[PDB]
This record gives structure tokens, sequence and C-alpha cells, in this order.
């Protein structure tokens, strides 16, 4: 058969609906993924180097096999406790090591890190001669999940390379000609992607890579996890505001608010977490398309929810602009994700979903402010192995 082994790999987008922010305080989230993918290929080499690149991000970036089994000598692994956290030491020698190239930077120690501590894990002293190709729908200044994807599909092609996990046509399931990989297999993608994901911002909830992961509508709370897509389908407009703001600044901006206001900021988050249980059984229950009267209580917990974002001081200009037109028109709006920036989406009544003319004018409405709106997918497949022809 073949000479060189080819992977080829995606994962989906997403969207906050409730508890982005709470979500970092053991607060309740309810997230869904989006048809925005990001795109993965994986080959074998025969050069002894590692290579990644990815598209209007990366140029071509290499290491020799033989630097990456130096690092891969010098690192431990718990072999009691799985590491739940981060080794700082590695991440500072990694980005120690990447600081010379031409949130480029911290994919890249994202990248390594899991890379030298898979191999570590499976037993390899040195890492495997592979080339990875990278491509993406989601726009890295949007907060639709660029990085979890990423570090999902990382996490995958990976894991599977190595050889930790088997996802043969026997072992996963079949979707459209492509692979999903099982429950325990979902899991352990799931943990190495969120390792990535703290790399990039160290407090990281693991929502993102959770429902990047898993696809569908899920709860999570604390890095358990719901899947509750068997239910109500909502309707969602993303508006980007085409802001792009770092996701640090605005986790370093609640959590200072929470330190000076403990006694305003706790109940706020307090507040989230209510609402995100009530919307997950409301969502849960349901079946098909929102009633007139199950959407008023749906876009009311959104408004609810984007009052008390704006009150833990993560809100825009911009994005306040978006959900007062959205109220304009008798629809819904909030931000998702982190905020200062980003997208708003905007939960669609049921006329606003049947009926062209009604959702144009609203599309028009923000273009003429010079935003972009987009129409959400939601609902389909997490990681996904694909065949890959020739
Ligand atoms: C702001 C936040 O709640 C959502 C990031 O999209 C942070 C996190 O949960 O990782």
């Amino acid at each position: 058969m073949s000479n060189l082994r080819h992977l080829r790999v995606s994962a989906p987008g997403k969207i906050i609906l409730h508890g982005e922010h709470a979500v970092v305080y053991q607060k309740t989230a309810v997230a869904l993924s989006l048809g925005l993918r990001t795109r993965l290929d994986l080959t074998e080499t025969t050069d002894g180097r590692i290579s990644i690149i990815m598209d209007k991000f990366l140029q071509h970036t290499s290491w020799s096999v033989e630097e990456l089994s130096k690092i891969i000598d010098k690192v431990k692994i718990d072999a009691n406790n799985p590491e739940t956290e981060l080794d700082q030491e590695l991440v500072e020698d990694l980005r120690m090591m990447t600081s010379g190239h031409h949130t480029q930077s911290v994919a890249l120690v994202g990248f390594l890190y899991i890379l030298v501590k898979l191999c570590k894990f499976s037993g390899k002293q040195r890492p495997p001669s592979i080339q990875i190709s990278i491509s993406s729908d989601i726009a890295i200044s949007a907060g639709l999940g660029s990085s979890a994807a990423f570090a999902v599909c990382l996490s995958a092609s990976l894991l599977s390379y190595l050889g930790i996990i088997v996802c043969d046509r026997k072992n996963c399931a079949d979707v459209d000609g492509k692979l999903v990989p099982s429950a325990d297999q979902l899991a352990l993608i799931n943990h190495w992607a969120f390792m990535v994901e703290k790399i990039v911002h160290g407090s990281a909830s693991g929502v993102d890579n959770a429902v990047s992961t898993y696809g569908g509508s899920i709860k999570y709370r604390n890095n358990e996890l719901t899947r509750i897509g068997s239910g109500l389908k909502l309707d969602v407009l993303i508006v980007d505001t085409h802001v792009q703001r770092d996701t640090k600044k605005m986790l370093d901006i609640v959590r200072h608010r929470r330190k000076l206001y403990p006694a305003i900021t706790n109940p706020v988050l307090e507040a989230i977490d209510g609402i995100s249980e009530t919307s997950s059984k409301i969502l849960q229950h349901g079946d098909g398309l929102p009633t007139g009267e199950e959407y008023e209580v749906i876009a009311d917990l959104v408004r609810m929810n984007q009052n008390l974002l704006s009150t833990l001081g993560v809100s825009h200009p911009k994005l306040d602009v978006i959900c007062e037109t959205a109220s304009r028109f008798g629809q819904a709006g909030k931000l998702t994700g982190a905020g200062g920036g980003g997208c708003a989406i905007v939960v669609l009544d049921p006329d606003m979903r049947q009926f062209e003319h009604l959702r144009e004018s609203i599309i028009a409405e923000y273009r003429r402010m010079e935003f972009k709106p987009h129409l959400a997918e939601l609902g389909g497949p997490g990681v996904l192995f694909h065949p890959v022809p020739g």
C-alpha cells in the first residue's frame, strides 16, 4: 500500500450561548458548535524533521528530530497522577526556544508542548518525522473558537499518529464518510486540546475545547459535560465587530473586578450560572423550532446575560450597538466569548427565521454599520477524521 502515512482531521468553531467568563469560576455554560471548521493534514516525512505551516498565520516552521529528542529526554511525566495542569518549566523552555520566529508564538509553544508530552507518554524518546499543514474557516480575531479548533485538530492528529488512540472503520462510527472517535477517545482528545488552550490563555475553562471536540450542544461546568443537542433548534446570527481583543486582557478585567468588588461581581457570576441552568433545561426538554413563547424566554435569558456581562466590564461600544440594534428589530443580542471586541450573537425569533426579507433587513443594517453578519450553522459534528484521496 502506501509508503507515506497521511492523516486528515477537522474540528468546528463555536459560540457560547450562556456562561462565558462565569464558567472560568466554576459556573455553568451552554455552548454550540458551528459549521465553520479548522482543517489539518499530517503526513509522514523522511527528512528527520518536524514541521508546521498554517494558512494566513504561520510560514513553514520546523525543528530537527534530534533537537526535539533532547527536549523529550529532559521532560518528566507523572506516572501516578495525570497532569491536569501545565508543566510551567517546559512551557518557559519552549517559549524561549520559539521567541526568535518571524498569537503565533503561543501556537508554536502549544504544538511543541503536546508533541513532546505525547511522545514521553507513549515511550518514544524521538519524535517521528512529520509535516503538519493547517487551514481554517474561523477568523482568529472573531472569538468563534479558532484556538480551540486548532488545539483539537493537533490533539486528535497527534494522538492517532503516535498510536495512542486507534480509530478504525471498526473502532469508530461513520458520519458522511468521516470517522467519529469513541467516547473514551473524545475525552483524551479533549484533555490534550485543553492543555494547548491553557498555554494560549492560562485560566481557560475548557468549555471551548470541549464543545469543539464533542460538537452539538453542551452544558458544561468545571470540566464536566452534558450533551443537550436533542432539543430546541435555535437560529443565530453572528455579527463580527472587526475589533480584535486579547482574551487574556478580558479575563484579567473580570479577575480584577472580582477582587475589587467581591459582593457585586460574585453574585453577578451566580446570576449568570442561573441563566445557564435555566437555558439548559429549556433547550433540553424542547424539540423542534421554538414557539413564540419559548423564544421570548430564550430572548429574555440572552438580554439578561448581556446585561450581566456588561456589568463585568467585558462589553464594547460596538457590541453594545449590535445588541441595541438587535432589540430594535425585536431580537436578542449578546457578546459571545471573551468580549471587548469579537462577535455578538443575535438569537432570531420564529418569523425572522421563516422570512428572508426580515433576515435580510437586519443583515443589511449590520452591513450598513460596517459589521460582518454571518448566519450560524448549529448542531454539527465535533472533531472528525477524514479519508485522504490519493
Ligand atoms: C471568556 C471565556 O469564558 C470564554 C472564551 O471563549 C474563557 C473560557 O471559558 O475559557
